[PDB]
């Protein structure tokens, strides 16, 4: 269960399930590794746990958010996980508060720009 790689942590962020996120902490601490390093995103696109994790919401929830929320900043980059946008030609600038808005729900975006989040990002 110590071992962990992008596509269980996608699989789960998808799913939705805030029990099974327990585990990353002691990971994340013995190997001294930010999930905001490019080894946790995809390497075409640049696309994070945040984005999936919006991108598939059920009737506007998904409890996953607020505990990967501290998790980043409780051990976390001077722009931990939420300044971080896609990298690629076609979507280069594109952020987790786009995907927020562009899904019609209000609570994300409250929740995203409450821990901090540029509201400026030039897409």
């Amino acid at each position: 269960p110590n071992r962990f790689d992008r596509d269980r942590l996608f699989s789960v962020v998808s799913r939705g399930v805030p029990e099974e996120l327990t585990g990353l902490l002691e990971y994340l601490r013995r190997t001294s590794k930010y999930l905001t390093d490019s080894a946790y995103t995809e390497g075409s696109t640049g696309k994070t746990c945040l984005m999936k994790a919006v991108l598939n919401l059920q009737d506007g929830v998904n409890a996953c958010i607020l505990p990967l929320l501290q998790i980043d900043r409780d051990s976390g980059n001077p722009q931990p996980l939420v300044n971080a946008q896609c990298t690629d030609e076609f979507y280069r600038g594109h952020s987790a508060l786009h995907i927020a808005i562009e899904k019609r729900s209000l609570w994300c975006v409250k929740l995203l720009v409450e821990n901090g989040a540029n509201v400026h990002i030039r897409a």
